[PDB]
């Protein structure tokens, strides 16, 4: 994901592009979640802008996508106006194992309290200023040890003393990874994982919080964006012919290999397993009957709804429910609204589910509505955990329920932001403050099993303030 330059601006996207690229060259930049897809064309460079306000990525002209990289990926292989060469950046500020500033004997202290076998991180020299050190944890009192390798820069290139010369310092660790140093008596020098330094116990969320307000929570979250070009999973039935038009956006498609199959077999939808989940989309007038198949087939109790029914005017969720006291037909599926209620943030609406003819299949299905999610990210999370802390009770009264089902819209970004807050909260409900918690691994995990899960920093941001609310109360 090279192709990302996180701390560029738009004159030196221009004049990267213009020297050291080649027609048919591009790079992404931040703007602001505004983004700009920066294209080399006849000599010439064009802009193109690309929106995230929190549901999809929204390339002007273009189409809309659940990650950069499969956005990148779509344009490399069809339709925008040639991305043909990545310019490459050299920047490791979003590398999961750079650090910066960093003291040795704070790395020392990090590799020995949480590191392991392999564990390695690169910060800047102690000493000698625009050098680098590359620190690694290898072993099983004694049995374990942590080396340190000088990283000298001569002349804009890496070396570790000897031997090749790195134009980056990426290409010097992923060089090392693949042939380790092995030290004179033998010891190999194995870069198995970065040091996991974004693991931390519950407790201490909130000295997390204010040092990542001092911004940081930025610099963690495009790590977590750096690592998107590992989940290009396959994605086939969505694209086959009779299922386009079961896609709210052609191109935002559910992992073949986590997808609900409906026994057509189709629809946009995920399960989430870390209580697991189905994130799908916001229904379409024809695939109305395909969700409540969905619902019926995974035994599903608990629905929740994530956007209003239109927002700014445009359709985000279309009304697939009867109105209150009303019976509807949805295929072979009877709904029957049997009771609303209405709370400050979300509409409660108690359904009855069962198969036409079989009404010995009946079940009930609470549906719950949140509607005072903004047109950002609530500036309280009070409303949202309250709101889930009702949505677990319920999913945890009824005996042999099924997955939760999260759904609105593109089904990435709030249906992402709401599982994984219920994952992690999840942890301390029933662990209590004394356990470890790990935001971004968490959402690269829920990623791993649908598209873009989380879209936005200010998302990011909210899951932490989330949970800090939540410990504190
Ligand atoms: C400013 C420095 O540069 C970036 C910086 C590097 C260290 N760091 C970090 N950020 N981060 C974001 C996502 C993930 C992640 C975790 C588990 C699995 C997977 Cl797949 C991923 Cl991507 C990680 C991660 O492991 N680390 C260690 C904090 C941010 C700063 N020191």
């Amino acid at each position: 994901r090279r192709w990302f330059h996180p701390n560029i601006t738009g004159v030196e996207a221009e004049n990267l592009l213009l020297t050291r690229g080649v027609d048919g060259s591009f790079l992404a930049r931040p703007s602001n979640g505004d983004f700009t897809l920066s294209v080399r064309r006849n000599g010439a460079v064009t802009h193109i802008k690309i929106q995230n306000t929190g549901d999809y990525y929204d390339l002007y002209g273009g189409e809309k996508f659940a990650t950069l990289a499969e956005l990148v990926q779509y344009y490399m292989e069809h339709q925008l106006i040639e991305l043909k060469y990545p310019l490459n950046c050299a920047d490791p500020t979003s590398e999961r194992w750079f650090h910066g500033h960093l003291s040795g004997k704070e790395a020392e202290k990090l590799l020995t309290e949480k590191g392991k076998h392999g564990s390695f991180l690169v910060r800047e020299s102690q000493s000698h200023p625009g050098d680098f050190v590359l620190s690694v944890r290898t072993g099983d009192d004694g049995k374990s040890k942590v080396t340190h390798v000088m990283i000298r820069c001569q002349e804009l290139k890496y070396d570790v003393g000897g031997g090749e010369r790195f134009d980056s310092l990426t290409d010097l660790v992923e060089h090392y990874k693949k042939n380790p140093m092995v030290e004179t008596l033998g010891t190999v020098l194995q870069l198995k994982q970065p040091l996991n330094t974004t693991r931390i116990n519950a407790a201490e969320i909130e000295s997390r919080v204010r040092e990542l307000s001092k911004q940081g929570f930025w610099e963690e979250f495009e790590t977590l964006q750096q690592q998107e070009c590992k989940l290009l999973y396959s994605r086939k039935e969505g694209q086959r012919q009779e299922n386009k038009n079961k896609n709210r956006y052609k191109n935002i498609l559910p992992f073949d290999h986590t997808r609900v199959v409906l026994h057509s077999d189709y629809i946009n939808a995920n399960i989430i397993m870390p209580k697991s989940y189905i994130a799908t989309q916001g229904c379409l007038q024809n695939t109305v009957n395909d969700f409540w198949r969905m619902v019926f087939q995974e035994n599903s109790r608990v629905i929740v709804m994530t956007t209003k029914e239109v927002e700014r005017g445009k359709s985000k969720c279309v009304k697939y429910w009867p109105d209150e006291y009303a019976l509807k037909e949805y295929g072979v599926m009877r709904v029957r609204n049997v009771k609303e209620s209405a709370a400050h943030d979300y509409t409660l609406r108690e359904l009855k589910l069962s198969k036409v003819g079989q009404g010995n299949t009946e079940r009930t299905v609470w549906q719950y509505h949140f509607r005072t999610w903004p047109d950002g990210v609530p500036s309280d999370p009070g409303g949202v955990l309250d709101f889930l802390e009702e949505v677990h009770h319920k999913q945890e009264s009824i005996m042999d329920a099924g997955p939760v089902v999260v759904h609105c819209s593109a089904g990435i970004g709030r249906t992402g932001t709401f599982i994984v807050i219920d994952i992690l909260i999840d942890i301390i409900r029933e662990k209590g403050v004394d356990c470890d918690i790990d935001v971004p691994k968490t959402i690269q995990m829920v990623r791993s099993q649908r598209s873009g899960m989380v879209q936005t920093e200010a998302q990011y941001r909210f899951i932490y303030m989330a949970v800090q609310h939540y410990i504190e109360t």
